[PDB]
């Protein structure tokens, strides 16, 4: 879970814009009503896939286990049909609920 903390100046929409995202999507995951932000609130930030660079020694199932998923999700969000990987390579990385 990605989180942010509010700084002084900020607002809903200039933090939406940094991040890519919505004004309502940031009230709608922090069940926020008001546009007002306090500076030093902790906002939820909407989820953005993780990224690994395959290192020397990394595996599948180290990855998996690392990033709390399973080898099975690992490979079809890269879209793999053997176990093999290799040095350099870039893995998109499931959410640690397996998603």
């Amino acid at each position: 879970q990605a989180t942010y903390t509010v700084a002084p100046g900020d607002t809903l929409y200039s933090i939406a814009r940094r991040y890519g995202t919505t004004v309502e999507e940031l009230m709608r995951l922090n069940g926020l009503e008001s546009f007002l932000l306090q500076p030093g609130q902790v906002l939820k930030l909407p989820s953005r896939e993780r990224t690994h660079v395959v290192a020397p020694g990394d595996t599948l199932f180290s990855l998996a286990r690392r990033y709390g998923t399973t080898v099975e999700a690992l490979m079809r969000l890269n879209g793999l049909s053997s176990p093999e990987i290799k040095v350099g390579q870039v893995l998109r990385l499931p959410e640690e609920g397996e998603a």
